[PDB]
């Protein structure tokens, strides 16, 4: 019963600051721009220990599988293979992603009915809602 209320599946329904979050993380103009356009839908699951969050878009699908506090591989949707641990902290999901040197952190959180996405890297933070689907 770990991640209850995080398990759904999920559509953005708005998006701020994350041209700036990708300009900070080392994305590039055109994956910026597609990437940007995109609504994804996020889908997560449990099962045992075992959290599945992927990612369906038009852009790129992806899709990790992870026990929290457990570190694991990563390829990003900008196409980043970075090293990434989840915890869980107050019941807020705790996503740090670690390449060449750099990190970022996400942090997943229900409000209200809604799932909110903080993104941040070094000052920048960008803010993505997802509402249920
Ligand atoms: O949750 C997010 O909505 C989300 C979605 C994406 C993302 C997903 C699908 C597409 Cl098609 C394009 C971008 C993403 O791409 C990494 C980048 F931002 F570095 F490009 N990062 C996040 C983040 F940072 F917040 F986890």
């Amino acid at each position: 019963h770990m991640c209850d209320a995080f398990v759904g599946t999920w559509k953005l329904v708005s998006s701020e600051n994350f041209d700036d979050y990708m300009k900070e993380v080392g994305v590039g103009f055109a994956t910026r721009k597609v990437a940007g356009m995109a609504k994804p839908n996020m889908i997560i699951s449990v099962n045992g220990d075992v959290i599945t969050i992927k990612s369906e878009s038009t852009f790129k699908n992806t899709e990790i599988s992870f026990i929290l506090g457990q570190e694991f591989d990563e390829v990003t949707a900008d196409d980043r293979k970075v090293k990434s641990t989840i915890t869980l902290d107050g019941g807020v999901l705790v996503h740090v992603q670690k390449w060449d040197g750099k990190s970022t952190t996400i942090k997943r959180k229900r409000e209200d009915d809604k799932l909110v996405v903080e993104c941040v890297m070094k000052g920048v933070t960008s803010t993505r809602v997802y509402e249920r689907a």
